[PDB]
């Protein structure tokens, strides 16, 4: 079946976790302490040396948004053909980018760079509004009209933006609906207020 | 048919270009002038406002990887099956997050940083060489029997580093094969030696 091997915080593993809940999927969850990581061993063993690891069956994957992809074109959450493929994939290397700008301030520096970070958030979430206004008026998911890996991806990218920066999404009336509307999904819903997710940390290093 | 919209560099669309050369497909170059990026109108239309943009009919992409993907989707270069199809994207994004720390040292501090990069290469360079030894004995392509877009990123990403710090890939064998191996290929070859890429810087900044 699936198994996610990670550090007992959410991170990068929080969109994956969200899809498989939302799709109705079981998941084992291999939890990693930063004690057993710093013996050796599992980081010698990993591609890269990085958490997160996954396990379909026998099949061994590591990179975040290769499992994404994976879960994503195993059950139906890549769009309807070629051409919404491309766009969720341009969606996903878009929330990519600034998840990256999100992890280097969280762990490279919170205190001196989140003024600047802030400041500049709305033109870095401008165009995920943009695209929302451009599909069916952003009442329905972020490319077409059935859910993609893209979009919980996106979703947890807005819902640790609002802890960060609270009211950062006032200006953006689709994102808002969109997070309120993806949020309120039955299986989704119920996943999110469980103990699995809520008595995760968000990063490793007590910041949000 | 195929445009690309980018500065005169090869930077993130060499790989792309490689693909389409060896598959033997047209394409269209439209080269944008620093002068003419700042006059801000290109810009503001780029979805993240920031090039690559890519054009294939009347469907416009941003982001390198949406192309490569797109372009690996509709020309039979991802993978035979759903399981290669997850493997060429963790190979795709390794690449990436060298290619970051790449762009990194380049643009960010190269005078101060690259003798510490270059230290730490060969064990960013490993992993590459270890899923090679693990495919036919390196002797094919990064994953399965036949080539993939992420063979062309994987070139591109060895191909510079081996400008940056000569002779890098002496100690790994089936890298150093596999660039050889895949350079010559003839349609690649032709373009490789052609002006249309030998004229082109790597970056913008002179510095590789
Ligand atoms: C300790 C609690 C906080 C953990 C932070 C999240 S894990 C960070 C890091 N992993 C990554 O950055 C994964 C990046 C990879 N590109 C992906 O997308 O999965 C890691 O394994 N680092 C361990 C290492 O490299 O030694
Ligand atoms: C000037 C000659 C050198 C050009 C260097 C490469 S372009 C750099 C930058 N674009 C990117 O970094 C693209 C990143 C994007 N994630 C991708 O993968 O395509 C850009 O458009 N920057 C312009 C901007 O953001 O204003």
């Amino acid at each position: 079946p699936y198994t996610v091997v990670y550090f007992p915080v959410r991170g990068r593993c929080a969109a994956l976790r969200m899809l498989l809940a939302d799709q109705g999927q079981s998941w084992k969850e291999e939890v990693v302490t930063v004690e057993t990581w710093q013996e050796g061993s599992l980081k010698a063993s990993c591609l890269y040396g990085q958490l997160p690891k996954f396990q379909d069956g026998d099949l061994t994957l590591y990179q975040s948004n290769t499992i994404l992809r994976h879960l994503g074109r195993t059950l139906g959450l890549y769009g309807k053909d070629q051409q919404e493929a491309a766009l969720v994939d341009m969606v996903n290397d878009g929330v990519e980018d600034l998840r990256c700008k999100y992890i280097s301030l969280i762990y490279t520096n919170y205190e001196a760079g989140k003024d600047d970070y802030v400041k500049a958030l709305p033109g870095q979430l401008k165009p995920f509004e943009t695209l929302l206004s451009q599909n069916q008026g952003g009442k329905t998911f972020i490319v077409g009209d059935q859910i993609s890996f893209a979009d919980y991806n996106l979703l947890d990218l807005l819902l640790i933006h609002e802890v960060l920066a609270p009211g950062c999404l006032d200006a953006f009336p689709l994102l808002s609906a969109y997070v309120g509307r993806l949020s309120a999904r039955p299986k989704l819903k119920a996943f999110l207020a469980s103990p699995e997710y809520v008595n995760l940390p968000i990063n490793g290093n007590g910041k949000q």
